[PDB]
């Protein structure tokens, strides 16, 4: 939909960004010259902060352009979404409104399967589908410490995470493992001063123009702006 | 929509039984004879069965007819589903059939919300709502070995315990009691031969005369029929 994959060897993978974007299902879509360079661009350094922190991740490196190089992994069927402030979905499960600060983060799990629209799951449903309650604890317990480490870096830099969607796998070493992508189409970001949408949101509900949104994401957290 | 209820004192109350059914999100509706009586019957036979084995309940007497003297309690808003064998709303979170065995069972929790529509939750929304996951963990552990008591009885006796829906709320103790009902209303049952539904299922998508059904159910455990 937005990323392409590429086999090199039994050991990696190239991640190609691509610079179309989709939304509610699927159903709304359109292209957006850049996309693909500024999401590889921030995925980018979002794994190399989380490394340094001793985030296990996916990222090996740089391919030239829109391509990242990364370890390939048996992945976990899950979408595991972090939420810190009520947005999206969350209003459909509690009685809450939009920019209501949580009073602590809620993970949320939700099964990758296209036939069933990805729906949400629990740690025994978990369970059935073949994932133990060891390595669902060690999932959350990285998705909430990235959540620290995101969070704190983006305030620094007037920047709210709203909410965000982590995918994992398992390395060789039976090791988990970060993997997909950490961007404005995976996140959501919110100007600390205006509560303005600095993501796909934007595109989602015609907020304005997509490319701005995300390139102002770019310039606020490198302190340059973006060459393509 | 089902049942009716009568505060007493600061203490206790009337919980009646209603001959109205009602499937759907409410969309449809139905009366029958003499299912109050069933439901009730039912319920005082469970939650007898369940306090010889050493669960809280609210049960406290009946009052004759379809009307059951339950214990007063601050009531916890969800609804908790234990489910053994893949039925109803799980097939659209698992790509599993009807019918298939679960290899252990499941618990799913559900926000009681009209607004909402009941929404399903986990342990990090229960605590935004103001449940602790020590409270959560104690409701969980009470329906499971609810679970265990239930089917190893069902079992004996020629009916096999697909899933049920139970309610808690907190006694002037803070102790974690089993309320509102168990009945062919709040529970899957299957006869353990042919695998028919004997219960709501039978209204719910036209099986035939629910009953007929309750009475089976009714007369399969007493061993007596029905008196009404
Ligand atoms: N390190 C990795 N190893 C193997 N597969 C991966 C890795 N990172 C991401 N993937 C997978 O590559 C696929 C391409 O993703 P895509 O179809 O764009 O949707 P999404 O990644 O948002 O689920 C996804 O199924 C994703 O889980
Ligand atoms: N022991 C109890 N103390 C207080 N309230 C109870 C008790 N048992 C059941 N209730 C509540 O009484 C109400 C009547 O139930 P009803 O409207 O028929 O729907 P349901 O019980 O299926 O949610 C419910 O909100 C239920 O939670
Ligand atoms: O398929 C998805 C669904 C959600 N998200 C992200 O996960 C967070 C939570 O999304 P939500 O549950 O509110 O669903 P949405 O409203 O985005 O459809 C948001 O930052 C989304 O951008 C995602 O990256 N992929
Ligand atoms: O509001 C509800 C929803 C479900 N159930 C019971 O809980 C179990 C699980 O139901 P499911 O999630 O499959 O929903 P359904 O298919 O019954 O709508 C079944 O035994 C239902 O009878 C209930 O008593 N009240």
């Amino acid at each position: 939909k937005a990323k392409k994959m590429i086999p090199i060897d039994d050991d990696k993978l190239i991640m190609e960004f691509k610079d179309d974007a989709t939304a509610f299902d699927g159903t709304k879509k359109a292209r957006f010259k850049g996309k693909g360079w500024l999401n590889a661009q921030l995925s980018v350094i979002f794994f190399k902060l989380l490394e340094e922190h001793g985030i296990k991740t996916h990222f090996i490196g740089v391919a030239g352009g829109n391509r990242l190089i990364v370890e390939k992994l048996d992945m976990y069927p899950l979408e595991v979404v972090v939420r810190n402030v009520v947005a999206g979905s969350l209003k459909k499960r509690l009685p809450l409104p939009e920019g209501y600060e949580l009073p602590e983060p809620i993970v949320e799990l939700y099964y990758k399967n296209d036939e069933l629209h990805d729906p949400m799951i629990n740690y025994y449903h978990a369970k059935v589908l073949g994932i133990s309650l060891d390595e669902i604890k060690k999932i959350e317990e990285i998705a909430l410490k990235v959540n620290e480490i995101l969070k704190d870096y983006l305030a620094k830099k007037g920047i709210i995470l709203v909410d965000f969607k982590l995918e994992f796998g398992k390395d060789k070493n039976g090791d988990i493992v970060l993997a997909d992508e950490i961007s404005p189409d995976t996140c959501r970001f919110w100007d600390a001063k205006t509560k303005r949408s600095l993501d796909k949101d934007v595109f989602r509900f015609d907020k304005g123009d997509l490319i701005e949104a995300y390139k102002e994401i770019y310039e606020r957290i490198t302190g340059e702006k973006p060459e393509f």
